């Protein structure tokens, strides 16, 4: 409610990218190696940065 439009739209922007990037873990149950974890990690941080600062 108090949050501006930029934060509200970023909430969806980060969530969409995180959902798109995480889809790989639903097709298989094999644990990933350190190479893919490093590539996937920044999206989690970005999603956390948008979950915070909006409440």
């Amino acid at each position: 409610v108090t949050a501006t439009a930029a934060q509200r739209i970023a909430l969806r922007n980060t969530a969409t990218n995180l959902s798109e990037q995480t889809q790989v873990y639903a097709q298989s149950a094999t644990a990933p190696t350190a190479a893919e974890a490093a590539i996937v990690q920044p999206y989690i941080d970005a999603a956390q940065a948008a979950i915070t600062a909006v409440g």
